[PDB]
């Protein structure tokens, strides 16, 4: 924005760099960078920021509910006392209260297909369209693995793992964490 | 955007229009409009994004731990079994992996002073210290009352109240909800730091 | 209105949304939205549409009489010759025949308590009673070099303040709010 | 409003009641009653809201600048020291600052063709275009005439006349005053 728009346009004119590259290189907010790619004839832009995947995983005989913001890879997970629609519904309401949950992809099992979960979704305005999860499950279990001895109860280990996953594992063009990506993707979405 | 920055910038030299006005009047994303105001040397746009306030409030014989993002008004709350450091620590831990929590302000209750919470804060790199909290518990309790009927258990009502507060109560110059504001405050605090 | 009442009703049934929000979200006239709230047992509605605050301020050695529509924030102002009741009463007369002014709040200012003002108030059916100055001053400052006489700069600032400073749920200007507020009062009359 | 919207609609499918009738018979706000009419295939709910007519009239050797909001009949008037662009431009600025003035219609006087007035218009975003204002011009003088002895200076007499015209002369299907019509017209055009 210190002429970042013109510097970026010339750069794109010659090399046709994607928006992530231009956003990072010239310090432009994503909405601006994307518009440049939009204005180009020889290009095109590159999951809805409101799509989430939910599923349960098991460890130490305990149940863990996991939610994954597909577009960013941001995770939210909790050790729940029982694989019941009620516990899942409660978990959804909380999730829905902090993020713009629009549609949730889940399996057609007893729990996620329960009437309680459906009630929550209806209330929250979440449509259920019912391996991004197999990856998260195993990455989360690995982080829990590498940090398990720092906590007596799994609950805490799990929360430590979520913390590490969303804030201490960086990558990509901007070298962002998953936590910064969800916040960025959604702030950008608000911009349009 | 269709050379809108151009027109907006022109109109601004004359009227020195609000960012909300230029965004609306010229169909520009608010961040671009805000930049026009920042560029103008006759105007100026109008709390640290890492400051949160925690407190325990009571309703129907239950305990509700509430966390407020001071700069945004964004809330996060939960019914906990009892007012203990273990519950507080766990709550804090979940909060921290979710948002960039750097400083936390509390009332000094034994639960916030506990070694368990202190250990939680050290682990997650959070500094402890110590009207927003008070006023907020009131607004939440009020929404809880309006919604109580729709739920059997209070914990569900509490969560509906949080949802409503963060997403369905808008206002301010931007007409945003606290949920939309925190994402803006934090996303911005990232860019500047890049 | 395209079955917007129906949609707003269910939104409120769950989240008990305020009337401004429902008016804006479902494109319903304020009177319809406020009725949804009034019908609900869990809520209560939302300053009187006819209340105005009148004051004087100075700039460049001149007197600026400022009138503020408390509920909307809309403003009206003008450079007057002297801070005398006579000028104040004439200003009021002009205002009153423009907006439904029912009550005017002011200080004990000599020119605000003069008999000539009460005369004007009594004629127009206005009842006398009893920060915006700073905002006006500030806008005038951003626009000063665009005008010669202070008069014109003042009006330019009023224009700016009333039409180019949007905000709130509907992103309205003070100018749009006062009209909407008053039109809405006509609906419930 | 107490299910009155429902009743009103039922009756309309039968009588095709006027909006004033329904607003009155079912205690509904006029805007709700107008919608019912607009929603009916068999009925029709009967000038641009941004158009104003401007002109000067004389009385007692002084100049009165009058502005008319054509769609509502609403008025704004003032005694100006002289028929010059300088005075017209200041007047338009004040006006444009309170109402959404999009286009002004005037005669050909150098009074309104002045470059001073053109600068004022360009600044306020108003378009120019050199007998709706003749009727108001005469009725204003009439009201002034009957209220004159109530004020020492012409200045105050004129403002009393404007006040009376805008808020004390009702009519039309809605039984509204010009002051009420412009607001309704402007508020509706906003949405
Ligand atoms: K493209
Ligand atoms: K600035
Ligand atoms: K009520
Ligand atoms: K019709
Ligand atoms: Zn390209
Ligand atoms: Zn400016
Ligand atoms: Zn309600
Ligand atoms: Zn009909």
């Amino acid at each position: 924005f210190l002429d970042g728009i013109d510097k970026a346009q010339e750069e794109h004119e010659k090399y046709h760099s994607n928006w992530r590259a231009m956003a990072s290189d010239f310090n432009l907010p994503p909405v601006v960078a994307k518009e440049i790619v939009a204005s180009c004839d020889k290009c095109q832009l590159k999951c809805s920021p409101g799509i989430w995947q939910l599923d349960c995983t098991h460890l130490e005989g305990k149940v863990i509910l996991v939610a994954v913001h597909v577009a960013s890879g941001y995770i939210e997970a909790e050790v729940i006392p029982a694989e019941t629609g009620q516990e899942t519904a409660y978990f959804l309401l909380k999730l829905a209260g902090r993020w713009p949950v629009k549609t949730v992809h889940t399996d057609n099992g007893s729990n996620f297909t329960s009437t309680t979960v459906k009630a929550a979704c209806d209330w929250a305005g979440i449509k259920q369209e019912d391996g991004v999860i197999e990856s998260m499950n195993k990455e989360l279990k690995k982080i829990i693995g590498q940090v398990r001895d720092q906590a007596e109860h799994l609950k805490t280990a799990v929360q430590m793992a979520v913390f590490i996953h969303n804030k201490k594992r960086k990558g990509g063009i901007g070298g962002y964490s998953a936590g910064e990506r969800i916040v960025d993707i959604i702030a950008t979405d608000i911009q349009t």
